[PDB]
């Protein structure tokens, strides 16, 4: 419809805005109390803290410099911030500062204290098909949305999404989410999640992000993945083969949509066909599903996360608390002018 183009094209000349123009050095690490290390990785770590005038939590992500350049992460980094100070939509964590010192680069969002829907999934072991249908369609127009800014966002898994006080998703994690007017070729992703161009090496495009799509419905109403095997090597060789066993108890619906976007040809996948996006919202498996009720966020959530306030941590686990160190020395500081 008419209406569905127009908010697309506002959206787009949004983001296009701050994309041109992007905000810079909003806040810094002393307005701020350190609480807790929220989960840790490679190059960064993402920690809890709190505003010391205002009293307002954020989750405050912190990557070491030295590191980013090491583990050959300079462009991937310059994207994440990029890209999360333009967009905005009801189902993406909001970016609220960044800035940098001599040391780390630091982004601080929102903060979510109902835990990653990781946590969720493997305490009740699988989800009800609608339940699955309420998270999948919020991922659906957060697709429609990314991609009609040229984005793709190349990290979709069940830790990604967090979930919130109203039981809707929020994602996080833009690390390896990219600006692509046509093709790239760039290795990223969790190997479950991997579409089958990815690990041939080929130039791909936005159609991975609807392949990890089809993984992520198949994981929330089975309670494991289609490709499963205990080595990357053996999980590659069956994503590639793309044959898929279905449990019994999925719907015919559901088998039916699956098939369609785990295809491993990309120009016969649902996505990526003459109809774009509506030929997975017209699918018989959504059709229950109210899409603008959606997006206004009217529909009760099948699920409300227990937390006590907005600084409870206890959706969260424990990691080893280390220092945050700035040196009295500016590090890489040409690799990071634009952030």
């Amino acid at each position: 419809q008419e209406s569905v183009k127009e908010f697309l094209a506002k959206a787009k000349e949004e983001f296009l805005k701050k994309w041109e123009s992007p905000s810079q050095n909003t806040a810094q690490l002393d307005h701020f109390d350190r609480i807790k290390t929220l989960g840790t990785g490679s190059f960064g770590r993402v920690m809890l803290v709190k505003h010391k005038e205002t009293g307002n939590h954020y989750a405050m992500k912190i990557l070491d410099k030295q590191k980013v350049v090491k583990l050959k992460q300079i462009e991937h980094t310059l994207n994440e911030k990029r890209i999360l100070q333009a967009v905005n939509f009801p189902f993406l964590v909001k970016l609220e500062f960044s800035f940098k010192d001599n040391s780390n680069l630091y982004m601080v969002m929102e903060y979510v204290p109902g835990g990653e829907m990781f946590s969720h999934l493997r305490r009740i072991g699988r989800f009800s098909e609608p339940h699955a249908r309420f998270y999948a369609a919020q991922i659906v127009l957060t697709f429609e949305y990314l991609h009609s800014l040229d984005l793709i966002y190349r990290d979709l898994k069940p830790e990604n999404l967090l979930i919130d006080q109203q039981g809707y998703i929020q994602v996080t994690d833009f690390g390896f989410a990219k600006r692509v007017k046509g093709r790239t070729w760039t290795l990223c992703g969790t190997p479950e999640y991997l579409a089958p161009e990815i690990i041939l090496s080929k130039g791909y495009n936005k159609a991975v992000d609807w392949w990890a799509l089809g993984v992520l419905i198949y994981e929330m109403a089975a309670g494991y993945p289609p490709f499963f095997a205990d080595q990357p090597i053996q999980i590659y060789e069956k994503i590639v083969s793309g044959k898929v066993r279905f449990p019994s108890h999925f719907s015919s619906d559901l088998k039916d949509l699956l098939r369609n976007l785990l295809q491993v040809d990309l120009t016969k996948r649902f996505g990526n066909l003459k109809n774009g996006v509506n030929d997975i919202k017209n699918h018989k498996w959504f059709a229950t599903t109210d899409w603008i009720a959606i997006y206004q966020r009217k529909v009760e959530a099948p699920f409300i996360p227990k937390f006590k306030g907005p600084g409870d941590t206890s959706n969260f686990d424990d990691y080893e608390e280390e220092e945050i160190r700035v040196s009295i020395n500016e590090k890489c500081g040409k690799e990071f002018t634009e952030f």
